């Protein structure tokens, strides 16, 4: 079980080192989010810091700038091609997670998104197109991460309708959160198992290893410290295809941070292990 995080900001050398110090352990995976108007030259100083630390960089690559119709039709290809050439030249093993949470309704490339422009077909053609361009440019170092949100949210969404095939995927991944009672829509406290079991059952049918790419717990509505202890136990005990757990450390929709309380931090430090 590799331990990773988005550390709440872009992973400069100091942000990586600070989070490592905070959690009392090596970060095996450092997570970054970038959009589709960011070139690799902007990524480079962060990647150099990650690799100099001896970590793997996972990039969630968010095309706010191009929907799946745009992408499948080649309208982003200059930008994709430059990224693939630059990543190949860089040479280091990078985990790339494009077009994530497509079984939700909140990103403009997602199948559930309310413009209705993204379908299983446009999504798969888009994802395959990206991978084809990277392979054409020799970027064998880039490992492809397929993703689902823990719940299917929005019309038309499913765990695998948008799956582009094992020939296009190195890892699958699940994101999900215990929102506790924090959201006025009526969120409730959920254990790790209540959050993740359904998505895991669907992905466990695919012969690829699984990453928990984004997860955290709120403080409100239950005991976050115990939730952390029990979540890592659950991962190790019953989610055996999961090979990495990548916390989402940011005080954002709620205080997802590992140090949202002293008790949560103590639990996290213990749970992640040696
Ligand atoms: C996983 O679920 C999270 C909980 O709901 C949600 O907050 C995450 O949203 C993503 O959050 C990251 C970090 O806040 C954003 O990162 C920003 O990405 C842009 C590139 O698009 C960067 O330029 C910027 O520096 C990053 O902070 C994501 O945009 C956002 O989708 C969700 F992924």
């Amino acid at each position: 079980l590799k331990i990773g995080a988005w550390v709440g900001t872009q992973p400069s050398e100091s942000a990586i080192k600070s989070f490592q110090e905070l959690q009392g352990r090596k970060l095996d995976i450092v997570h970054q989010f970038i959009n589709w108007s960011t070139d690799f030259s902007w990524v480079r100083p962060y990647a150099d810091a990650v690799y100099n630390n001896g970590s793997i960089l996972m990039i969630t690559w968010e095309p706010w700038e191009y929907n799946t119709v745009d992408i499948k039709n080649g309208k982003a290809d200059a930008y994709i091609t430059r990224m693939a050439q630059d990543m190949k030249a860089y040479g280091k093993e990078i985990w790339l997670r494009p077009l994530h949470a497509a079984n939700g309704d909140w990103y403009p490339w997602a199948i559930g998104y309310s413009s209705r422009v993204n379908t299983n077909e446009t999504y798969i053609a888009a994802f395959r197109h990206i991978v084809d361009i990277f392979r054409a440019n020799g970027a064998t170092n880039v490992k492809w991460v397929f993703n689902v949100n823990c719940d299917n949210v929005g019309n038309g969404t499913s765990y695998l309708g948008h799956y582009p095939g094992d020939n296009y995927v190195d890892y699958t991944s699940i994101d999900g959160y215990n929102w506790g009672t924090t959201q006025s829509w009526g969120s409730q406290w959920q254990s790790f198992d209540q959050v993740f079991s359904r998505a895991y059952q669907a992905l466990a049918s695919i012969n690829k290893p699984i990453i928990i790419a984004e997860f955290a717990s709120a403080e409100i509505g239950g005991n976050k410290a115990r939730w952390i202890t029990e979540a890592y136990n659950s991962i190790r005990t019953s989610y055996n295809k999961v090979i990495a757990a990548v916390w989402f450390h940011e005080n954002k929709e709620t205080d997802w941070r590992i140090n949202s309380s002293p008790e949560a931090l103590a639990a996290y430090r213990e749970a992640i292990g040696a």
